[PDB]
């Protein structure tokens, strides 16, 4: 299957879209938040636990063998799909929140002291905001905002003038989640280097919705969270390279991230050990190697086109609707299409839209800064994936409709 | 105690290693896991998968009924008073750097003193240590005899009015010593400091009342509770998290953010930053639930009753030395055998179908105290037999009948 790209073929994969609303099918705009799952996935985990459940190190015992051999796949089939050079770049943990507070606290603390100038944008996630607000009051760093214009876009101008002999670090989503805009990463990253910063790319939202290549990028961290690339919960990826890593201290302690251990001191690993402290998620790990294989059979620009067309058909039939205004109307978009409609708390739209079985976001959605430069609280976010339909489309269409009538 | 019942509903003891069936002596490492709990995973990823917030639509409701399940099944299992006193994290080592980070980088600072047993696993050792060398901390440790039992005289000796935490395992993962965890709480308190118990070993071993042991702080591991990988649980006292500020930042912790500042939610949100684990906290429930159905008094009991079949047997084969013999012991039974390195009797034991753990446990400390590098480590649990016991020490006496190394 899915030699060629057919979405009910791709649908029939994911059971939960069978599922049912208030009598209605369930559509499924929230991907933004979190994906839904492959069959594929759930029988991976199902099959670790029933047939290779262990802790690692292959020379134990049989089944700490099979443990390793997965964990190890999954591993290589994350620095495969984000062509990382070596597969000691890609540090396991939780998701995007604990990869960036890894970097923020370790890396940060490091090397970072008064004066010091960390550069975000406007369009940050709180992910991406709150570590270097906690880091800054820490060390006396300042946390300079790049601007956006009111469509979104990152201004490319204003960003590299706040670049310059203070500048150490530059954080950056490559897709916001609340607006949808992409970034160009490429100058970003160019930019950051020629000012001598390090630069991490917050990739939570692009690495479902376009190739990502690291390698080519440049970049010093990426961060992405497993949840939202159709892999189970509990398990993300902090990618640094090589030589940021060996910069970067270790952060949490324990088992896994020693060499040796006496009372009176603790010898450490190099990474990836040095930076993943006790027991791992096994499992989860594994399941995240089967989604992205997922990801792959599908193809990640097929993805890319096919949401891409799903986007550009339905911004222009919700922007018809009389009173709806669309947020976010960037250059480059991937998946999300926040609006607002005159008249209508956002909540009580998408509470309305549950009622018709379609499955969004009204919120701020941890982007609160965003949310105010435009003038706003809150916006009703569908965001789509590539397991979603023109026909899904045209009842949320009808629903906003009938709701602003 | 119906052992043939239980090992039914565990899928993996099934498997077999070189046309041998599988004997799982490595419960100290991580346990296997009954049927209901990967179901429980698979139901909610096909059924129940959404981030939180039920007020957003129908599957954030469902996600959300189970994700509050979990955290009221984990504070009715060990005995805490609120909900709000549970915290979820990967591990018990997270949880230990969460209050070494957070709760240590507040309160312990140059000059105050942390105690600590020599029994302690390396999750409860390098935190300290990493929080020492920031803070000018001073670090004990509490001794043991000769048989591997917490000297109390000694202990409290230890304690001053410069003491400001203790931390001590409940059970030691490498000797299977039992501490007397309500004389180690009481004492700390009487000198005025907090109380932590690593319980990763004792929580799956004996009943838990933290309300009613008075630990400030109480942190196990899902995956050694017959749960998913990848969760686990930091409990605290609530006047212990009043005083403990956040540690990861992000969404969910946060109440407000603003590009100047960011305002905190109070706990649990205050200690969880980003997408929880849903899916393994609602798996660790079922485990939980499982664990209740047998009940842990008579899991203590058979447990007791196999450890005390096979530590004469074992003692009695000529070349093995016991290492660890407690006044009062749980699952684990480290021994080593005269003319064999620990790792190659393991690898031997291995291709008799039985895993053990051989090597130092993330515990050298106490392996040195004991004038060892590494010991070979079967560890029992509820679904192992008097059978699998006697095959273990069949094969150890072949070992120790053929020729040394």
């Amino acid at each position: 299957r899915h030699e060629i790209f057919d979405v009910n073929a791709i649908r029939a994969d994911f059971p939960i879209l069978r599922e049912t609303v208030n009598g209605k099918p369930l559509i499924w705009f929230d991907n933004a938040a979190t994906t839904q799952k492959p069959q594929a996935v759930i029988d991976r985990l199902s099959h670790f636990y029933a047939h290779e459940n262990s802790n690692i190190h292959r020379a134990a015992h049989e089944l700490a063998a099979r443990a390793t051999d997965a964990y190890e796949d999954a591993r290589e089939a994350v620095r495969r799909f984000i062509g990382a050079a070596k597969a000691e770049e890609i540090i396991f943990l939780r998701g995007t929140t604990e990869a960036i507070n890894l970097v923020a606290h370790a890396w940060g603390g490091k090397h970072l002291g008064p004066g010091d100038e960390i550069v975000i944008t406007h369009l940050e996630h709180h992910a991406n905001i709150v570590p270097w607000q906690l880091l800054s009051r820490q060390t006396g760093a300042v946390l300079k905002v790049a601007p956006v214009d009111d469509a979104g876009n990152l201004l490319l101008g204003e960003f590299e003038d706040l670049l310059g002999p203070r500048t150490k670090l530059v954080a950056a989503t490559q897709v916001s989640n609340a607006l949808g805009t992409v970034t160009p990463v490429e100058t970003i990253v160019e930019l950051g280097h020629r000012y001598g910063a390090r630069v991490l790319i917050d990739g939570a939202q692009s690495i479902p919705h376009m190739p990502i290549d690291v390698a080519a990028l440049g970049a010093d961290f990426f961060v992405f969270s497993g949840h939202k690339i159709y892999g189970p919960t509990g398990i993300g990826v902090l990618y640094g390279r090589e030589d940021a890593l060996a910069e970067t201290p270790p952060w949490q302690g324990g088992g896994n991230m020693i060499a040796d251990v006496t009372l009176e001191r603790s010898l450490y690993q190099g990474p990836p050990n040095k930076f993943e402290a006790g027991t791992g998620n096994i499992a989860d790990a594994v399941g995240l190697g089967e989604a992205i294989r997922y990801v792959e059979r599908v193809g990640i620009e097929r993805i890319a086109a096919y949401e891409h067309a799903l986007l550009e058909y339905a911004t222009p039939r919700l922007a018809a609707i009389p009173g709806v205004r669309i947020v976010g109307t960037a250059q480059e978009k991937a998946s999300v299409l926040s609006f607002v409609l005159a008249g209508h708390e956002p909540l009580e739209v998408g509470k309305a839209l549950n009622a018709e079985g379609i499955a969004v976001r009204a919120g701020h959605h941890c982007a609160q800064p965003i949310l105010r430069r435009m003038g706003l609280e809150a916006t009703v976010r569908p965001s789509f994936a590539f397991y979603n339909t023109f026909d899904e489309i045209d009842v949320f269409i009808d629903a906003v409709r009938r709701i602003a009538e």
